[PDB]
């Protein structure tokens, strides 16, 4: 195996032999490769148009190296919500849905990371919120435990990504590797909602977890948002049984009206960690209900550990999580977790 | 103009637009471009698969920054014999030696040249073995050409900007358009010459550069794999002139030379290809004979076109040939030894 052996298959519009996916990202994965050879493989591996196999490839190596936590600490039910980003477009719809989903009972494990094109990111509202993002794996287990969430900061659980990192922020276009987020959560949740804004590498990703017979709804809003949109209809990738089916969706069916895509604009991290504390208190309108769509979904994934009957339940439960004060006070114990 | 919108329209698979090319050429020449950058910007240009506009605007902005020879110093009618390079298969350094004869013809040749990448020595460690000064200045190739009939611009001399896309090159190894600059940007600048291209799918695109340019060139790709006129079958030659491009198919037969097999032409170290060459030259029968004659050849056809097909192959096996049995391609040689120690 060698750089020339696999770069030249890609530029040959070829699909890669089996483990050479594997062989290109533990050389990144080392520091056995120049940021010149990473850029190399990145962008061809994205113009080719990649397999499930490939990109799965990349994320087991990933893991491979990554911190885990402690043995028996994560439930066996755990879920992730987490996004590929790059939508362009927003509010912190994937962080604000994992509050409330854990609120209700679901234990939620967030793999997330600081912004790269958007005004904020995931990670930068949980840090302005007072959440100390940065902890090691016995105390990302102890928070889960204590808390009912726990959130594993990339950086420092897969520190030795931080080569093939920096040369994303070099090149500044999305590649493959903008998939690889939600597939490397080093607590392996074997359920989640995952955002998807690249509409023709969504179903990529819906084989990559049907192949870890994982229960997850692969989403990308119609209108071009990683996240369960409000403002039309949204295509679904359901995997279950370790099969894809693809749907189209629409709230309206449920209930919701219209929204326009202005309504759910965001800004940095000090505006995005108020819209928090105000959707989580109480506050009605077309942000909450982005937030209560997505939350239900990811209980809808975690159920598929009927189709309707599902959303029905996991709507209700989201709604009730917020009303309680419930996904409020859990916000608040999290932080006092950190300062102890 | 930035990196992100540049690679960005290249991995939707859409044509640069005007200009595009060549600011990104020129950031990577001035040292303002990050290694990883210049990586993702020859990647995504060759997978697109690129126009003949876009390649010749690098080879533009590459010629811009290049050390030009003086003024009126070149002649009008100067040819070129090089190729790309990588075509995997280590054989004599048919190029270089082709380009000896058809000086000796009477043609004046002007060598953009460089050291081997994969294989085990290219035209520059070869020459330098032969005890030619490759290592020369604008001032010194032009005297060259104007007292042997014949000067050699080493690459790295002639385009010291050029290091920092060449590092990356070596670094990734797989070929991308880059690796068609080097035929693409002799600082002389010769409107002729014969033009070898490894790569089939790209052969079209680089007669493409020649022709907006009006030169009478002609690209060829042996149909066995070679960046030369092949003697082991056919030949694909791209004929450039008029401004217009003809595909062709050569075939070595119509002209009566022996098909050979490829291990006949094969090579090795520096030290070996220097002894292939004093063969060639000294008269020696055989099928690397055959190979350089009409490469040679080739060249001096190109050449005619700057003003019939047929006829014109047959007037060009004539010279070629003849400029080896009379013994003037050796004596180029050694009289262009003895101008670098004088
Ligand atoms: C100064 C210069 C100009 C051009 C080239 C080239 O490869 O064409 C070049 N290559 C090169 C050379 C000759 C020697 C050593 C290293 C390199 S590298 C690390 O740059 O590839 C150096
Ligand atoms: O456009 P970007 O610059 O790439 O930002 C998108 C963000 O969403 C992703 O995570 P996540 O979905 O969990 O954050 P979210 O709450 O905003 O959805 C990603 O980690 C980014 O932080
Ligand atoms: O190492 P490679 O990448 O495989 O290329 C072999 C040689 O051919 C090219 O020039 P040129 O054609 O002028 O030299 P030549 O006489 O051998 O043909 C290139 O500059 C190398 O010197
Ligand atoms: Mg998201
Ligand atoms: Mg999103
Ligand atoms: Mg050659
Ligand atoms: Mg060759």
């Amino acid at each position: 195996p060698s750089w020339p052996q696999i770069l030249g298959r890609l530029t040959d519009n070829r699909d890669l032999a089996r483990g050479q996916a594997a062989w290109a990202m533990d050389q990144i994965m080392t520091g056995n490769a120049r940021p010149a050879q990473i850029a190399a493989f990145a962008v061809a591996m994205t113009m080719k148009a990649p397999t499930a196999d490939e990109v799965g490839e990349l994320a087991g190596v990933m893991l491979s190296h990554a911190h885990p936590l402690p043995a028996d600490t994560v439930p066996d039910d755990a879920v992730d919500v987490v996004g590929t980003g790059g939508d362009g477009v927003t509010v912190n719809l994937s962080t604000m849905a994992a509050i409330v989903v854990a609120a209700a009972g679901v234990p939620v494990v967030k793999h997330g990371n600081r912004a790269a094109s958007s005004l904020s990111g995931g990670a930068d509202t949980l840090e302005a919120l007072g959440v100390r993002i940065d902890l090691g794996p016995d105390l990302v287990a102890r928070s889960l435990a204590e808390v009912g969430i726990g959130f594993c900061f990339a950086p420092r659980f897969h520190p030795s990504y931080r080569h093939a990192a920096a040369v994303r922020r070099e090149i500044g276009v999305p590649t493959v590797f903008n998939l690889l987020g939600p597939l490397t959560n080093p607590a392996r949740p074997r359920a989640g909602l995952i955002g998807c804004a690249f509409a023709d590498l969504a179903e990529v990703m819906a084989g990559v977890f049907a192949a870890r017979r994982s229960s997850v709804l692969v989403v990308h809003g119609d209108d071009g948002l990683d996240e369960l949109t409000t403002t039309t209809t949204s295509t679904i990738w359901r995997v279950a049984a370790g099969s894809v089916d693809k749907l189209t969706f629409d709230p309206a069916g449920f209930g919701f009206a219209r929204a326009q895509l202005d309504q759910l604009a965001g800004g940095d991290a000090q505006a995005n960690a108020a819209a928090v504390r105000a959707v989580l208190g109480g506050a009605r309108g077309p942000v909450r209900d982005a937030v209560v769509l997505n939350a239900a979904g990811a209980i809808v994934a975690h159920a598929g550990l009927e189709w309707l009957p599902a959303w029905e339940e996991g709507l209700r439960r989201a709604s009730a999580a917020i009303d309680t004060g419930a996904a409020e006070q859990l916000l608040a114990r999290w932080v006092r977790f950190g300062r102890q």
